[PDB]
């Protein structure tokens, strides 16, 4: 069976839940509980879900799912007694039908994807509150969601904030990998142009000159200025820089970081991307009033044509430009299991709030993955604990 | 039109092959020749082909794609009037025939790939030496052949090495090679690569770039070697060297970039920890005994797609992706744009070198002409804008004397 | 003049002195104001006091100087009316007579080091404290030591903390390129152990990787640990790296990182680096104990050999392994006399506390600095400032 | 006792030729032999003539040090029974007199720096020729003067260029050469690279390891060149490539490594800012036109140790540093030990191939042989503990065929 042939691939390279089994599949700790998730469905979720079974929890899930590529996956779940509610969740409303599916089996604990499934629990759905007792967030814009709650004053349950998502060439490495892999185009010898010089900025021109390109960056903030200057890297206005970019960067978390002047003077061939967190940086409304032509060039990379006769490139639409190999979530699923087990034995004793993961459990699934590589480290001797 | 589309990306980025063009197109210097080629076939080389083609060459080319992709672009190949053969072409017997479609058209050049086609004119099909004035072949395998060839007193035809190039050592081969092989890897695997050992069989142009790019991903990187020179140069670099025996032991990965046959044996393969993944990087499918773990396996089962499964006598299994052939190119992105823009500058320009010359060459293997680095060079400066200096006549005189 | 001949150097490279001296030096805002200094007297800090007194600053300087080899420097300086104290500072004793000839002359700003002339006209001579109005104090062990004062209620003026301690291949560049600079040996395909992998530690192992070196990291935290795993780094006990190991650099923050057997372990020619702030982490003293002969290698480098007949090298007495060019200093003094300047204007609204250097100041120097390269920058527009 | 301890810290971290000693001290191939030497004298330098004289040679040497140091590591050698002339070696005359005094004892090889006792030996001392069986040289200088005499057909003995090694490519020249101008230059200076325009004329080995290393110190770097492959090589590590007289106009440092004369003119000299900082890397103190500063000058002044400033009729003054000589060996930190270690010995192995082979070799200048490449590599290997793979016989017969 293909589902069943894509998780015993994963189930090969997952060590920490295969641990995790290993040492809670006789205890059936979940045995009793049901356990509601809202997750992405696929291998690697499939495998967190099967887990959270081996250890005895009752599993229903929502996929958020907009293609039927992972349905085999579905399938070989619900083989083994999980409750999955996946197909046709393109549609927003099947979703939000599916959210209310999983509600109707009074979980126990939730493991949430944006804060979802814990909103409609406190605003429509407020009898499964009784038998919540816990919810565990992995997703940064879950954590807001269900802090904003708290704020109000609505929040009714314990929440952890897994918040695992800090995550060797610095911060800039990831985004040239991406506009590289994207474009296929040669970053030695080019002009590379930076706007902003905070950690984002700078990460991405260090790497931009390892990498062999001419960096200039552009600033607002003397101060800033001046750093990159004594990193030797050209400081002139935007207006000067796009005239010889081959690639501008925007790195700013500001608007309109290029006008319409900078744009009809970029040379024809030059790349945009954006590093920041909003589609403002680079004004995509602006190009694409000001383009007579606007085509798909490549996947992930559309061409303007200006009425200058030149085209530009902007990748990702204008979106932060820079969804991981099987060993990292297997991380990632540890700590969440580790969230819902705490909550399990805890819970009766924690406010109605967001608490950070306890340093407790990254420590342990640390230790449990240095275990699994056969890597020993170092034990503070007495004097050093007496010093510290 | 995605063809075209593919065609007119790589257009837009390939200046030294457009200022070719733009030199050349109206001369038409390879009007009544015929360019016979074996490529992996994707919009960079057809933009090859096309140049050759403004120049007046009838180009006849056979792609080494296993694959099975970039019909789009044979599609916008052939409406230009250039014959590409290159469906199908997994099957080795498929490839072989293709081959011998470009010998049939009695090529007066070729741009090799590997040596296959130069090899197989001089084995099987000798009937079209006649007609062959001159070889560019631009890989390190295909020198080798060809080397052996001449040393044999076997080769026929002057032949061009391209790969001798001084602009070799311009780039690095680590978001080339060593980009596009982890790409192939973690597309087909789906793992990590920080914190594993990951290990490489020979450290030349290819393994080197696959070491620093594993290393920059946050592998441990082991290398093998047979040559002392290249094993002091992968511990200058910060890895370890030892011999494949012991390597075998503690890897994760194991990737070979020798362009020789059988750099694991049977033993080796039989010390592999359970999960280990197979790669090869070179252009023959020999690196990986394929036809040994076939022999040798208890089991055989497709993983994942691309990826071979095989259980051991022992009860370990590992996985050997795309068959053990060259895992990097599916994609098509084995070098940036400007580097292939680059190397295709310098292989043009070894075809018109031979069509000038090739009367007063040997049939043996030369180094490219320095005249041609420099050639190019200038082009790429002038493409960019740049100025130099020029020596004065009492610099010159300085550098005829000895003070 | 050799004296003079030091200060026409500097003179030249000191752009934003210069800059200063053109802006104020009409004005002379600091004319019937004394300025007392206790600095290392060299041509550097000269200038900054030939600067004050262009300003109209009479200006009385204590040179900690235990050398005679700015003698001309400081001859120079009385040529030009500044009054200067720094022969025979060698001598403790004669270091504190000297601050306490600087206090006799009442000075209205003091340029303090280590916040010796300060502590002083708060214990010893509090006559002082009636015309004394404010201090600017740019080391990290002043700004403590008055910090330290203002928490017992002590302080009597206002201070500011000039706070530019903070200064392309990260953190660890400034270290291998004094253990390179004081070893001449190579890094590239040696075995280095980095015991810790904080901020220090871990960008001490990025450059050794950087630099051809085989990093091994020693931790006590599994998650650092790692970490340093999934940077491509050996992680195991120091027990085990130091069987291996060319350098060993210690990062930790910790004491006795390297035990007795750990030491008798060592290679012969080991060498071992102290990037942490105390002599402690090397055990310099257990060194010490157990060598049969102890000797100077080279300058900066001690030898010493153990009853295995082996011998192991320490850089710097175990101090922090890793003093600046002329247009630094530039930056630091534009600093510290804006700082002057801004008490000048601003102490009678001050209280006796410890300021950060005010912001205002930095974008000053920054801007002046630009304006000195003929560097240009952009400038927000209305539309941005209203989205930030 | 210093000059002692000086050189008893290198032969800790000379494993290599430690190691030739190991081998070959007790044969003592070289006795009755004379080896001449042209070094700059140091500790690192000191310990290569110790080996050589292990080897049983009497070892005659000129120090070229200006600089007017380590006298306490000629006195060590003295005691050895090495001869030594390096004081006052500032003073050229004095310099070429040691270099006579060398001749005067008819060395039968010769280690030399930039070809100058060669040179000496077919221009003016011709009585030594008969004596003298083979030279090694390392630099680029010597060998171009070198070749330059073969060209001409007045070359009279055997010359190997170990400059050929394939182990230049192993070590990166930024933290030899670069580092190493760049402290002489911060050493002489107290001037903040960071945020400055440094302009280097000639991207070779010397260049490419000086601009390296300055961007590593935060400067933006323009090359100047005039071969466009360099040129280009230049622009892919992210340097700005342009004409010198473009490049005196915002140059706050200009070094020049290109082994040439002249690249500076009155022109560009007039063209610096007020305050550039002038600097040579090369062998020759002509690169830097220090006549042409002399004569065009309205005031020279001594500004500070090593540093003289010149004013010029424009009003602006500019700044030498060291008289135009070469700036980065005096501190005697010009390489790492183990990097020295490696070319000394390739260095003995060139002088015992020339040894045994003098008689079969022609008066030319050849590229060092492979196997001395090989030989220092496998002992490199063999002294870390590093253990490498062997070709089978399939592998071997493999490399040899076309498939
Ligand atoms: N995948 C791709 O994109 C490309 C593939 N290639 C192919 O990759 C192969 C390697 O090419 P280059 O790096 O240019 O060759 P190279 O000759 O520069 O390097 C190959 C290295 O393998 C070493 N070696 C040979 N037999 C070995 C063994 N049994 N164990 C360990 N090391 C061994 C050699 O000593 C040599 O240093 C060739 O087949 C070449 O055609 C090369 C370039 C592109
Ligand atoms: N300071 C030191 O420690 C050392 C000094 N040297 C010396 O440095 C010099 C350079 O040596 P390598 O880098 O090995 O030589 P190389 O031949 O590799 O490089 C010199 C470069 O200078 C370029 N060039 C020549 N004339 C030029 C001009 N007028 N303007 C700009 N570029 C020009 C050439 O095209 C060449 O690329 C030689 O004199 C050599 O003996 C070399 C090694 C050590
Ligand atoms: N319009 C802009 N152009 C360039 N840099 C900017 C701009 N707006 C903000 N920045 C800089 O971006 C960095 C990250 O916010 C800051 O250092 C800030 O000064
Ligand atoms: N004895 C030690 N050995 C290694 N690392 C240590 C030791 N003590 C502290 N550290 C680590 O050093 C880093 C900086 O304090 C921290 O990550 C800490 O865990
Ligand atoms: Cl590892
Ligand atoms: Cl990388
Ligand atoms: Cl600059
Ligand atoms: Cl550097």
């Amino acid at each position: 069976n293909t589902g069943e042939m894509k998780i015993n691939w994963v189930s090969r390279y997952m060590p920490l839940l295969n641990k995790i089994a290993e040492e809670y599949s006789r205890e059936k700790p979940l045995s009793g509980f049901t356990v509601g998730m809202s997750i992405h469905l696929e291998a690697k979720t499939a495998y967190l879900a099967i887990t959270l079974s081996k250890l005895g929890a009752k599993v229903v899930i929502t996929g958020s799912n907009p293609l039927s590529t992972q349905d085999d996956v579905a399938e070989a779940l619900r083989s083994k007694g999980i409750t999955v509610y996946a197909r046709r969740t393109h549609d927003e409303s099947i979703y939000r039908e599916n959210l209310m599916k999983v509600l109707d089996e009074r979980p126990d604990f939730i493991i949430d994807d944006g804060g979802d499934l814990t909103v409609i629990s406190h605003t429509e759905r407020e009898e499964v509150l009784e038998n919540l007792k816990g919810v565990s967030e992995e997703t940064t814009t879950g954590v807001r969601r269900l802090k904003a709650l708290e704020e109000t004053g609505k929040l009714r349950v314990p929440v952890i904030a897994v918040n695992d998502s800090k995550m060797r060439y610095g911060t800039g490495q990831s985004t040239w990998d991406a506009i590289m892999r994207n474009t296929n185009l040669l970053v030695a010898g080019k002009n590379v142009v930076v706007a902003g010089y905070g950690w984002c900025g700078r990460g991405i021109a260090l790497r931009a000159a390892g990498l062999g390109a001419r960096v200039i960056v552009t600033e607002v903030d003397p101060v800033k200025a001046v750093e990159a200057i004594m990193d030797g890297f050209t400081v002139m206005p935007m207006k000067e820089a796009v005239k010889i970019a081959d690639f501008v960067i925007t790195a700013s978390g500001n608007t309109d970081v290029l006008s319409k002047e900078d744009i009809l003077s970029l040379k024809d061939g030059a790349v945009l991307a954006n590093a920041g967190h909003f589609n403002v940086e680079i004004p995509v409304r602006v190009l694409e009033e000001i383009a007579v032509e606007k085509f798909e060039a490549r996947p992930n990379v559309t061409g303007y044509t200006l009425e200058n006769g030149k085209t530009v490139f902007l990748l990702a639409e204008g979106r932060l430009v820079n969804g991981h190999p099987v060993e990292i979530m297997d991380l990632s699923f540890a700590l969440q299991i580790f969230a819902v087990l705490y909550l399990l034995e805890n819970h009766r004793k924690m406010s109605p709030k967001v608490y950070m993961l306890p340093d407790e459990i990254d420590e342990r699934v640390a230790r449990m993955k240095l275990d699994s590589l056969g890597v020993k480290i170092d034990e503070l001797t007495e004097k050093q604990r007496r010093y510290l």
